[PDB]
């Protein structure tokens, strides 16, 4: 099909996304940048979708975190999410798509602005949300590995899928974990969707980048990075450490698994066969240029190797 302005897409119903795409790129992502608004919109896709529990309810990726923001933004795990909900609400009011489609569309378009990124499959047609998420369904950084895996498993993700979705922390920073140092990233390349997050969480911790006593924070290996305790533990737990290390210097696997697992997450509470595939509307992301590395000056002796089956790969660092 050819839309009214000449852009093409496989299914005609997808044409309504083009003006939305142009508005988001200009007015939500500040001229299609891979910056904080993209990182915030990707976090929002997960805080919207993971409100899904077979025993308690919630409609998953349904827009409830916007539609019922008065409730869901009161949950402590949603602290800080109100800013991006407020930013997106007027786009949903202006355009003619549901809040659940909007949140997944904006996260997929955002990720396409990041070098190394992928086009997350995107389906159009989710109905408006009909219930708020139950409380207590979003994992937090002070939760044990067993607790996070049980919650993600309950929503339908295996432990290796947890690891694959946490590639999102390659384009991520924290404002709440240590409020003295807002905007401190989880890896050294928060505008590049790469394997640095999986490498740098494996380093021995050295210091706290801000204050020392924050709940859910581990020591970081570098002054300009922050480390969640949940990431510290998942990189070292026998349930997940082998998969974590397998992502290092493995950009094809990061891309293939993040796209597929993001799509499964974007579809929680929905049925793909009732929606319209509009994947080809998402922009084509830039590719990576630089190789994966340890931080300069670090060596394999600074890595806490946690996979008994396979040694950590011998990457270069300091030239
Ligand atoms: C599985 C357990 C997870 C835990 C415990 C967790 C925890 C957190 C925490 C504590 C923050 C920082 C919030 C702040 O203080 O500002 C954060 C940020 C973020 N999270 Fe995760 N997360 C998890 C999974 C995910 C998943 C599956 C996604 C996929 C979309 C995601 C995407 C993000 C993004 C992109 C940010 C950066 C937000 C920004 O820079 O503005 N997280 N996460
Ligand atoms: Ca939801
Ligand atoms: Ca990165």
């Amino acid at each position: 099909a050819t839309c009214d302005d000449g852009r093409t897409t496989a299914n005609a119903a997808c044409c309504i996304l083009f003006p939305i795409l142009d508005d988001i790129q200009e007015n939500l992502f500040d001229g299609a940048q891979c910056g904080e608004e993209v990182h915030e919109s990707l976090r929002l896709t997960f805080h919207d979708a993971i409100g899904f529990s077979p025993t308690l309810g919630g409609g998953g990726a349904d827009g409830s975190i916007i539609a019922f923001d008065t409730i869901e933004t009161n949950f402590p795990a949603n602290a800080g999410i109100d800013e991006i909900v407020s930013a997106q609400k007027p786009f949903v009011a202006k355009h003619n798509i549901s809040a659940g489609d909007f949140i997944q569309f904006a996260g997929a378009v955002g990720v396409s602005n990041c070098p190394g990124g992928v086009r997350i499959p995107f389906f159009l047609g989710r109905p408006d949300a009909v219930a708020a998420s139950p409380d207590h369904l979003v994992p937090g950084p002070f939760d044990s590995v067993d607790s996070i895996l049980a919650r993600m498993g309950d929503a339908g993700f295996s432990p290796v899928e947890v690891v694959w979705l946490l590639a999102s922390h390659s384009i991520a920073a924290a404002d709440g974990v240590d409020p003295s140092i807002p905007g401190t990233p989880f890896d050294s390349t928060p505008e590049v969707f790469d394997s640095q997050f999986f490498i740098e969480t494996q380093l021995k911790g050295r210091l706290f980048p801000g204050t020392a006593d924050n709940k859910g924070e581990a020591q970081s290996p570098l002054q300009g990075e922050i480390r969640l305790q949940s990431d510290h533990l998942l990189a070292r737990d026998p349930q997940t450490a082998c998969e974590w290390q397998s992502m290092v210097n493995n950009q094809p696997k990061i891309q293939n698994r993040f796209a597929a697992t993001m799509s499964k997450m974007a579809l929680l509470g929905q049925d793909k066969t009732k929606l319209i595939d509009c994947s080809d509307v998402i922009p084509t992301p830039p590719a990576l240029v630089g190789a994966a590395h340890l931080p300069a000056g670090f060596s394999l002796s600074d890595v806490e190797q946690a996979c008994a089956a396979t040694p950590f790969p011998a990457l270069t660092a300091d030239p």
